[PDB]
């Protein structure tokens, strides 16, 4: 019978009461679990069936506590933490936590030395202030993350706890080998061996582990058990090795592993990642329950036999001078630290002091001191000093960093926050009131007792001098409509617009980018970096979102162009038989480092076949070195030098993959951000007619934003210009990801519509799951199509095999160097120009200016029209473009005339290239982004105007009409359009004239479409009866 | 249901009919403007949004 | 079903005011997520928005 | 007992026709966007491929 | 030291393998599981270590291994 | 551990019960709470099942 079951489960049990009776008091539960453990305890000094269950449980052996609870607790510490906003301050938190932590420790040496009655040497006292160094802050933690401002500051304290527990572990165990179970001598070698051996290998075998659960992850497809069993498996696996079998420090190899696993969380199905942290939370929370429920029963049951009044008196002058001690720390470090970019205030450095919270990791090293000192009064002291530094700690730093954060400053609510949360709860109750006007008014629900109701449904806001004062001057700022008196503008009434409208352009950016982030359009952390540029762009005078500080996102710069292209350069079946050739002799190295080792495994195989047979000889400097090595071997050390060549020769192209993945890992985050900026900025100047009114600043805001987006696009098109396949790469992988999103979506909605059971749309949902697993395991270089695969995939050339060869035929590939021009603005359409290599600028008095690249094709309108030409365009790289002549594009309209014409498809592309602008401009009041427009538009087809004698009805099945070209009448003949315009709900019948060099061509929608419950189809069985398949959906029959 | 075809209704006005029409209005414009102005009362506590109106200055 | 409802009032009156409920706080979190979508709440406010609606 | 019946037949055949109506839809706007106009297409109409499960 | 920890991060990881490279056959991961214990038991009966490690864990008590 | 221990009672049937019971009054766990039981207790079997074939060979 496992007593340990009854403490294990009595422990969570005893944790759930502590848990849900302390919530609304600001003593954790970690303290009451702690005094329910010490009532616990002297039950068991009393009464000895208590005694037997906490004396086979807590009375544990210090290793299997470590190598149990340790991995837990640093494995969920590096996995709830933020790991981009952890490494983008990381120079701060590792002097902070690695100098402060020595630093803390020999000044707690020095004083329990110098204070404790006791004669302890420094080996000893080194070991407390190890064990009183390791910080575990996690309700400071929760508090700052919850408390709107200094975000940066919780992962600061919480990347320093993390640093801190590892690197305390990692000299508390130093100590512990010098104190306790050895006593060894050993020479300077040894020790500097030693010390490279613990702080070196421990992160390089937690690399190393880390890098092989990721690979693993990658590649395992619609199983989560799977998943979870191998992250708890290798957090296990890497303590016990790396702590048992070498003498690698374990817990600095649990961070690196926990911290790259953070960071490679794409490796995991989203589902699994949710899991995986709930997990792991569990297991620390148990972690923590038991090991402060141990701490309490052993603490009563034999730390407390030691104690006298001294004692009590050295522990609150020892908890005072702990966080005198930390005070100072920081205070000495806050130079260094501020010549860093976030440079800590001194409200910050208080909330650090202050949040040092004490916890398991130091009851943990205190409970192995116990253990191991045995019957020596050693471990009691460090026991009961600990415990108390802990419960100290917890009660006053807990309930004074509440009341600290509410004093210093740190724990106002902003007032954009304020007015967000205010419309949103406005919001939530103008819905309740029409659910509750419906509610009132239905045939079943009408005699329900509404004032119960009214009660359970009452969202409250959560958040109810100079504040004042300054709202006063925001409301003087801003008269509008309800003042609804007209005046003219002063010069200071002025500034005070302009700085208004920045602020609504710079919300409204905001805005834009978390409705990209929302619609699966952007990443996470481009996401984070474009609401940081804003929020610090809101705090400076009259600065905008800069295009300078978005570089620094698609900087590819560094040492990975130069190693992409060194390598590239040293790069520039039977090759697969030498290298596993070479992988099987790489096992005789490792037996050669009895029948004399079997005549040295026979020669080494008869040295590998004679190097087989000389590599067939030849194949009947690369070549070179092979021939060197054959000779030294027809001359041991020369089948080492043989096996490292062999490895070198084939690990070259894996480094290449290694170094076209991290250039590719950046260059997402750049195109994500850049795409971001743009998106944003087009956004918001489809919504600023409606915000700024004055026309000054209009054309002021228009200005900066329009250049805001043409250098973006200009970096954009440079930075695919410098690294091509890596550009066609991440193209790809945003494509495939748009793609299958929207399938997603479309799965979602056939499930909503209930056309599709739950069963049957969670089978589609995880093969669209699978694929976007798939899409993560990518090739991060995708080698550049030639000309002839873009002029296969423009969109109206595309389709038609014949259409192609016809064009290819008539193709003329031109050539342009830097800064030539390649049409002008005034001359007559020759032809179009698909861009197939470089980048462009059209500069155009529409002031029209703009950057294409590869892929986009110049002068569609121009050949459709017969119109002179728009814009000028000069080349600003090398551009290679396909010339198709004006003469051939009217040659291939006049041959090609199918049920999908190229006239229907031309004029198709160039209507929603300017039906887009037109829809963006009448609905994005409604909601409303820019791809949901292009996705509606894309449904369309144009009308066939000669068909319906060039008159047109717009009937109640139309959506959105759209005239593209030409002029036209409407209803009665009441007025005329001539225009690209969006006909409005007024038109009711348009009346088109026909004449020459018009020809009006009309973009219309029609009503989402009718998803028939009906859905009748026809089978047809085919040979070996498994291709059995439906052939004619109908959804329209008898 | 008044379609797309009618854009502009003539009600007669006599006795015994008094004729009554019910409209929607395309949702609503979910402003990213949100301006508004709070008061600050006794104890420093209720400090709350009161004008919450999304069309200013 | 009147009938039903005339056999037991209260539990009827008990039931109705259940199913009222739920309609009105699944309406209020799905204006929650339109207000998330249409990004005027972020992520952090709407999950404490969506905290409150779970906890009725 | 192993076989799929024809109303479940009909209702998969139906959204998987949808999704490649809506997968060919996505794929005509994607090749006419400024940013993602270069991509390898042949790629992309290959990895998004949501095949009928029962044939 | 407890070699527990070794024995049942093996087996996690050793179920991994079987479950991950054997999605294709019909044969279930529980019995290329028990070949893979068989194979470890006979290596244990060679090799002294593994015979530590799996018979510390192996060789339970019965009425911890119900209750578990 | 209880009713095979403390009393004589068939601690088997009692789980039998109990996860019967919880798992007809689903709708008194919050429904994420819900899916992550519904993962952990899988995680948890699966783990059992792989430690008891693996001592078996």
């Amino acid at each position: 019978a496992p007593k340990v079951i009854v403490f294990i489960s009595g422990s969570c049990l005893f944790g759930a009461i502590s848990r849900s009776l302390f919530k609304k008091l600001p003593i954790p539960y970690t303290v009451v679990l702690l005094i329910l453990g010490a009532i616990l305890g002297v039950v068991a000094s009393n009464v000895p069936l208590v005694e037997e269950h906490t004396r086979d449980v807590a009375h544990m052996d210090p290793h299997v506590l470590l190598q149990i609870f340790l991995p837990v607790l640093i494995f969920e510490s590096a996995f709830a933490m933020d790991v981009h906003t952890f490494m983008r301050s990381f120079s701060q938190v590792c002097i902070l936590a690695l100098f402060g932590l020595v630093v803390a420790s020999v000044l707690t040496a020095v004083l329990a030395m110098n204070l404790f009655n006791y004669n302890w040497n420094f080996s000893e006292a080194m070991m407390f202030g190890a064990i009183m160094s390791a910080t575990d802050p996690v309700a400071v933690v929760a508090l700052l993350k919850d408390l709107g401002a200094s975000k940066q500051l919780g992962t600061i304290i919480e990347g320093e706890s993390l640093l801190n527990d590892g690197c305390a572990i990692v000299i508390f165990n130093v100590f512990m080998k010098m104190v306790f179970f050895p006593q060894l001598t050993s020479t300077v070698g040894q020790n500097v061996l030693y010390f490279l051996q613990v702080a070196v290998a421990g992160p390089l075998w937690g690399y190393a582990v880390a890098k092989v659960t990721v690979f693993f992850l990658s590649h395992i497809f619609n199983d989560a058990l799977v998943e979870i069993t191998i992250t708890l498996a290798a957090t296990y696996l890497t303590y016990y090795i790396g702590d048992i079998w070498l003498e690698v420090s374990g817990v600095l190899a649990v961070v690196v592993l926990g911290l790259i696993v953070n960071a490679e969380k794409t490796s995991i199905s989203p589902e699994v990642e949710v899991f995986l942290h709930r997990f792991w939370e569990m297991l620390a929370y148990l972690a923590n329950t038991l090991i402060f429920m141990m701490v309490g029963v052993v603490v009563t049951q034999k730390a407390l036999v030691a104690v006298d009044k001294m004692d009590w008196f050295y522990l609150i002058i020892l908890y005072l001078a702990i966080t005198i001690i930390r005070g100072m720390v920081i205070s000495l470090f806050s130079p260094i630290l501020s010549r860093i970019g976030y440079g800590l205030t001194w409200r910050n450095a208080v909330i650090m002091t202050w949040g040092g919270l004490r916890g398991a990791v130091g009851l943990a090293l205190a409970l192995v001191v116990e253990n191991l000192a045995g019957n020596d009064v050693i471990g009691s002291k460090f026991l009961f000093h600990t415990a108390g530094i802990v419960v100290l700690t917890l009660v006053i730093n807990a309930t004074t960093i509440q009341t600290l954060l509410r004093i210093l400053g740190m724990s106002d609510i902003s007032i954009p926050k304020r007015l967000a949360m205010a419309g949103a709860v406005r919001r939530i109750h103008e819905g309740q009131n029409r659910t509750l006007n419906m509610l009132k008014s239905d045939r079943f629900l009408a005699d329900a007792d509404w004032d119960i109701a009214t009660a359970a449904c009452e969202i409250s806001d959560p958040y109810s001098p100079a504040d004042e004062l300054t709202l006063g001057e925001r409301k003087s700022v801003c008269p509008g409509c309800k003042a609804m008196v007209p005046n003219e503008p002063s010069p200071r009434e002025f500034a005070d617009m302009m700085e208004e409208a920045r602020l609504r352009m710079l919300k409204a950016e905001k805005i834009s980018y978390w409705k990209q982030f929302e619609h699966g359009m952007l990443a996470r952390e481009a996401l984070r970096l474009l609401v940081q540029h804003a929020e610090v762009a809101a705090d400076e005078k009259d600065q905008f979102i800069l295009v300078d500080d978005l570089k620094k996102s698609w900087q590819i710069k560094g040492i990975y162009p130069w190693l992409k292209r060194k390598l590239e350069d040293l790069i520039s079946a039977f090759e697969v038989t030498i290298n596993i050739a070479i992988v099987l002799n790489i096992v005789p190295i490792i037996m050669e480092f009895q029948k004399i080792e079997d005549a040295l495994r026979i020669s080494n195989y008869v040295f590998f076949v004679i190097y087989a047979i000389e590599a067939i000889v030849k194949i009947l400097h690369w070549n070179k070195f092979d021939a060197f090595i054959l000779v030294v071997a027809l001359v041991f050390r020369l089948l080492r030098g043989l096996r490292m060549l062999r490895l070198t020769k084939a690990l070259i192209p894996k480094l290449i993959l290694v170094v076209n993945g991290k250039i590719n890992n950046q260059l997402s985050l750049g195109y994500d951000v850049g795409k971001g900026y743009i998106i944003g900025e087009e956004e918001v100047g489809k919504i600023i007619d409606r915000m700024v009114d004055n026309k000054k600043i209009l054309r002021e805001l228009k200005h900066i934003s329009e250049t805001g987006r043409l250098q973006v696009v200009k970096e954009l098109g440079l930075l695919q210009r410098e690294h091509p396949g890596i550009a066609v790469s991440v193209k790809t992988r945003q494509a495939i990801r748009t793609i299958l999103n929207h399938s997603r979506e479309t799965i979602h909605e056939l499930q909503g519509a209930g056309l599709l059971d739950e069963m049957e749309a969670h089978k589609l949902e995880l093969t669209v799951e699978i694929k976007m697993k798939r899409l993560m395991n990518a090739p991060s270089s995708i080698p550049p199509p030639p000309p002839e695969n873009l002029l296969k995939n423009v969109s109206w050339l595309a389709g038609d095999m014949k259409l192609i060869d016809f064009i290819k035929a008539r193709a003329s590939l031109l050539h342009f160097d830097y800064g030539e021009v390649i049409v002008r603005e005034g001359d007559e359409s020759d032809g179009l120009f698909l861009i197939v290599s470089g980048l462009v600028k059209l500069y155009g008095k529409s002031v029209f200016e703009d950057y294409l690249t590869v892929g986009n094709v110049i002068g569609e309108m121009g050949v459709l029209t017969k119109k002179p030409r728009n814009a000028t365009v000069t080349c600003e790289t090398t551009v290679q473009v396909y010339f198709i002549t004006a003469e051939d594009m009217n040659i291939a309209i006049d041959t090609f005339t199918l049920y999908p014409s190229l006239e229907y498809r031309l004029w198709r592309v160039v209507a929603i290239r300017i039906a887009t602008p037109l829809i963006m401009e009448q609905m994005a009041f409604q909601g409303w982004t820019q791809e949901k427009v292009k996705l509606h538009l894309e449904r369309g087809y144009l009308v066939d105007l000669a068909e319906s004698h060039f008159q047109f009805n717009i009937d109640a099945t139309l959506e959105d009409v759209i005239l593209i070209n030409g002029t036209a009448y409407n209803a009665h003949t009441r007025e005329e359009i001539r225009s690209p315009c969006l006909i409005s709900r007024t038109v009711h019948k348009l009346t088109f004239q026909y004449t020459a060099t018009e020809e009006p061509r009309l973009f219309v929608v029609r009503n989402a479409e009718y998803n028939g419950p009906i859905l009748d189809g026809r089978l047809d069985v085919d040979s070996k009866r498994s291709l059995i398949s439906i052939t004619e959906i109908s959804s329209n029959m008898c």
